[PDB]
């Protein structure tokens, strides 16, 4: 008997990557991490959107 | 006599326009406003940036 996620995950797009759709035709994924972890100055995350 | 300012404006740009520099190579400034602004429906901005 093995366990199985039940349903399908859930993306969805944060508000800072559809100003970012409109402006610039593209949207980078987990955008706040990004920014967070960039202005923090460190170089690794703990895991990919 | 006459009034003017003292100092020159000091303006920065948000970790979010370093962000999308570095992924598109562009800036909106006044990005947060922006992206408030945009999610609340709100068609107009006080002022400029």
């Amino acid at each position: 008997t093995v366990s199985a996620p039940a349903t399908y995950g859930n993306f969805v797009l944060s508000p800072e990557n559809a100003v970012t759709a409109i402006s610039y035709h593209s949207i980078l994924a987990d955008f706040n991490s990004y920014k967070a972890h960039l202005t923090s100055g460190q170089p690794h995350l703990p895991n990919d959107s």
